[PDB]
């Protein structure tokens, strides 16, 4: 079962780490804006969502998506480490939320106990 | 519905402080020791689990826990955050692993977002 996931982030770097590393899981698709993900209208099962986007923040883009798909993993993936920016990330609807520096083998582990369920 | 939230912990104040931020999302039973925990026969939905336990490793029930009833959700929270210990918290088949110190409006907003699944 090669499920459908999706990484949002500006950073070339990030989206390049993050695919590479949950290819294994499935197919992997890398947007650079919240614009990139919101035009290409497909199902993911998770989505890797930076906060601080160029257009739309992560938060607005993780509440788009559990209006459309509830049942969406959204993983937020971001520079943001303050409780204050957890809080309102739980608060927009994320299942997980993820400081950077992150370690990938900890994604992967993150991404694997979703799609478990 | 009742939602049910077990809280395993060796250390009486992080039972209290726990059970009463969680007493607002449903009824909070605490254990003092994974055997106590182990002992009871009933069903919860979520599971805050301390990993340095007096009896038993919270590595260990957290897998018996899956091996048991798998359609339940269980947050490490422990001492421990270092990668190796997260890694070995999700290899054992946690959902959630959570550091001590830790913010309790937070570890709220974590509960909540599983018991919403
Ligand atoms: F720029 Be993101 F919020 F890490
Ligand atoms: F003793 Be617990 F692991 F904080
Ligand atoms: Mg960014
Ligand atoms: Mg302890």
């Amino acid at each position: 079962m090669m499920w459908k996931i999706a990484v949002v982030d500006d950073d070339k770097n990030i989206l390049k780490k993050v695919s590479e590393k949950l290819q294994q899981l499935g197919r992997v698709k890398t947007f650079l804006t919240g614009e990139d993900f919101l035009n290409d209208e497909e199902a993911f099962h998770v989505v890797v969502l930076d906060v601080m986007l160029p257009d739309y923040s992560g938060y607005e883009i993780c509440r788009m998506i559990k209006e459309t798909r509830p049942e969406t993993w959204v993983i937020l993936l971001t520079l943001l480490s303050d409780d204050e920016s957890v809080l309102k990330g739980f608060e927009a609807g994320a299942d997980d939320y993820v400081t950077k520096p992150f370690n990938p083998e900890i994604l992967l582990a993150r991404v694997k106990r979703f799609l478990e369920r």
